[PDB]
């Protein structure tokens, strides 16, 4: 009585052709199908409809369908979706992707107990536009027969009341736009608590039409140990900030032409102590200074001066830049890191404009981020823009939920997690948990 009711989420058993891929196979199978994927394990991607194991049932409309061998998202998605992991998908219309989640979607719901009268949906599907849903709806109900499972769609601009009805006589799918499912859900024409499977469709677009907060809204009513796939055609920081707050170690899947590149090289310390840093920088900063200029970041103004005071002592030549500087005193710590002047530059955060710089080589986080947005603004400012740039971030036993935080950050940028870094990681329940 203290939990929600258990469910499965991993219904793959990979098929043995793809068991055999060898690691050159694997990696040249995604360059055919044009995907990059990044995240912990990600399962190997199919090529073929028996490669997802569906029965002859689903076979059988898919064969009615529509396809006649899967789409690229598809081969990929189907078992990430399968094996029960969340996803990013990003994706144009309509490559495919709707069926992509439709089809594992299905799959989770047959394995659970039937509806009882009173219980909402077991998926939901949200989506920015009437239009769009009526297209997903129309998707489900096609493959969804295959198993007789009831679709409802409910979207703004259609009947209220007829939408209260159709909920009412019981769906094991929602599709929807999100102001009008949380609006059913808080007249208790539906309601949430089944919910186990969660899609969210073109997620820039919703965002582009103001929904982010009803999105979250939902995301944030669903049991969080949910299942989560998350589309959009783009990434842009507000969407991938959503993924870190509503998707637990998803894997990403990106069409390689709506991407692109290319990811910094990372390099994760753990020390003893914030004082034992001094001693670890000293014994490297000569050689990272012969490979080009060395950006170091703090957060706070007293730490930065400390630590340029002592870089002084040490007989380094280096320049400070903290935010109480005025604009000409600014300028010129700038102008001189750039002509090369300075070899070696400490700055805080807020104080760090002016420094995309090709010559840094080296980005060196002495004090921790506040967050991880912040970190992948600072190790930005490393090369590759120009590679042969590597960014190190130090730790110590006191940084264990950041480390969380940056572990999934260097897994989905396809980075060294350290085995230190994920036993510190892994201190803390609410990342050894929710740990796929």
């Amino acid at each position: 009585h203290h939990h929600h009711p258990p469910f499965e989420k991993n219904f793959y058993n990979e098929h043995e052709e793809i068991t055999n891929l060898t690691p050159q196979q694997l990696i040249d199978l995604r360059h055919k199908l044009n995907l990059r994927v990044s995240g912990a394990a990600p399962p190997r991607p199919g090529s073929s409809f028996a490669h997802f194991g569906f029965d002859e049932q689903l076979m059988h409309q898919i064969r009615k369908s529509e396809y006649t061998q899967p789409t690229p998202i598809q081969c990929q998605g189907v078992p990430v979706a399968l094996s029960g992991r969340d996803m990013i998908g990003i994706a144009k219309t309509g490559s495919g992707k709707t069926a992509a989640f439709i089809w594992p979607m299905l799959i989770h719901i047959m394995d659970q107990k039937e509806l009882e009268p009173g219980d909402g949906p077991i998926a939901v599907i949200v989506c920015p536009t009437r239009e769009l849903c009526q297209q997903i709806h129309a998707e489900c109900k096609r493959f969804g027969k295959a198993y007789n499972l009831r679709s409802v769609a409910v979207y703004g601009g259609g009947s209220m009341w007829e939408q209260a009805k159709a909920l009412q006589e019981g769906a094991e799918i929602v599709v929807c736009t999100p102001g009008r499912l949380i609006d059913h859900v808080k007249k208790k024409a539906t309601n949430l608590q089944r919910v186990s499977y969660l899609v969210f469709d073109e997620a820039d677009r919703m965002f582009d039409m103001g929904f982010e907060y009803q999105v979250r809204s939902i995301a944030s009513h669903v049991r969080p140990d949910r299942q989560t796939l998350l589309f959009s055609a783009t990434f842009r920081k507000k969407i991938e900030k959503l993924a870190r707050d509503i998707l637990i170690d998803p894997i990403r899947v990106v069409q390689g032409d709506i991407g692109e590149a290319e990811d910094v090289t990372q390099i994760v310390e753990i020390l003893h102590s914030g004082p034992s840093k001094w001693n670890w920088l000293t014994r490297r900063l000569v050689e990272f200074t012969s490979s080009g200029s060395v950006l170091l970041f703090v957060t706070k103004k007293a730490n930065a001066e400390e630590l340029a005071n002592n870089l002084k002592q040490e007989g380094h030549n280096l320049g400070l830049l903290h935010g109480d500087m005025d604009q000409s005193e600014r300028n010129k710590v700038i102008s001189d890191f750039k002509k090369k002047d300075i070899p070696v530059l400490v700055a805080t955060d807020v104080a760090a404009r002016g420094l995309d710089i090709p010559s840094i080589k080296t980005v060196i986080n002495y004090d921790v981020a506040r967050d991880i947005d912040t970190h992948t603004h600072r190790i930005g400012r490393t090369g590759r823009a120009g590679e042969k740039g590597v960014a190190y971030t130090l730790l110590t036993p006191k940084d264990s939920n950041f480390a969380g935080d940056l572990v999934r950050n260097l897994e989905g940028a396809n980075q060294h997690v350290s085995k230190e870094l994920l036993d510190l990681a892994m201190q803390n329940a609410w990342f050894r948990k929710s740990r796929f």
